[PDB]
């Protein structure tokens, strides 16, 4: 796709590297601070992803991809970035300083009354659906929806976002199991869809309301978990629920795609629920 330097490249020198964020397979992301890069004469703590031709091509793809994307409130949003020769290629994206939706979750369990109350998980869960029905208009389909790709920003804003770690510093929760968020479709014929998406998005509704548990607990992932998917077994509800979210997780995880709610829809429930949990008398 084309690229508009007039819009998005941000000259190098004015970014001022800062802590390694992650390494992974492919990619290092750092945090870095940006002098002006929303116009304003303001530095910005941004994260930066930085770099073989299948390297550099799939960087450049994620750029043109967030391009596309556009802007949304609940997705982490491109800021800029550094293409022209003589430096490294790097990505600019907003910076989610409190990190993933999981981890501090469950970093709060001490933390929650109905501190994290109601409001802050059915908030969460709308702004999600907003970002994912945002992304759905734009005709993507996320296809990994789960609360570790979610990040919190400031003002509990949350942001969704888009194996190679030394066993020696590996601890609980520093991997999950993908297999876990599929969709029946998406498991038994890799088909991902936006409503694949949305049972993913039932998955990430339960992340949510257990605050930050591991899905199915103690349940082996197998062809047997895979067979009782199918038939219509589903998890119960996590300890933290209303009866009204438990609900929205079961109309997610419809085993017919076509039956589930779209996020339009989801959009609009979750945000009578918000509402109605704020109301007076
Ligand atoms: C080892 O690999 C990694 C290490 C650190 C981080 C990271 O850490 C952060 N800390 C704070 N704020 C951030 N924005 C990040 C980020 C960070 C860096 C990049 C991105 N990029 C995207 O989300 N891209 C993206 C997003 C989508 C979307 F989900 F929005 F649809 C689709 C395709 C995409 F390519 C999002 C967050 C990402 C990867």
């Amino acid at each position: 796709l084309p690229y508009d330097a007039s819009k998005w490249e941000f000259p190098r020198d004015r970014l001022k590297l800062g802590k390694p964020l992650g390494r992974g397979a492919f990619g290092q992301v750092i945090e870095a601070d940006a002098f002006g890069i929303d116009k304003t004469a303001t530095c910005r703590t941004v994260a930066v992803k930085m770099l073989t031709h299948s390297e550099h091509r799939a960087l450049m793809s994620e750029l043109k991809i967030l391009i596309h994307i556009g802007h949304h409130l609940n997705v982490v949003n491109l800021l800029g970035a550094c293409t022209k020769p003589g430096g490294p290629l790097m990505v600019i994206v907003e910076f989610c300083k409190f990190g993933n939706l999981s981890t501090y979750l469950r970093s709060k369990r001490n933390e929650f009354v109905p501190f994290l109350t109601l409001e802050h998980l059915i908030c969460y869960s709308f702004q999600v659906a907003k970002g994912m029905e945002f992304l759905a208009s734009r005709k993507c389909i996320h296809r990994d929806l789960a609360a570790r790709n979610i990040l919190l920003s400031e003002k509990n804003v949350v942001k969704i976002c888009d194996i190679y770690k030394d066993p020696d510093y590996v601890r609980k929760g520093d991997a999950r199991l993908p297999l876990k968020w599929m969709a029946p479709e998406t498991i038994f014929d890799r088909v991902y869809t936006i409503q694949s998406d949305v049972w993913s998005f039932g998955v990430l509704l339960w992340e949510i309301f257990s605050l930050g548990a591991s899905p199915y607990p103690g349940v082996k992932i197998d062809e047997e978990f895979c067979r009782r998917l199918k038939e219509g077994t589903r998890m119960r509800a996590p300890d933290y629920t209303t009866p009204e979210m438990y609900q929205t997780m079961l109309d997610c995880w419809h085993g017919e795609p076509s039956q589930r709610p779209t996020f339009s829809e989801l959009v609009e429930h979750l945000g009578n629920l918000l509402q109605a949990n704020a109301q007076q008398d």
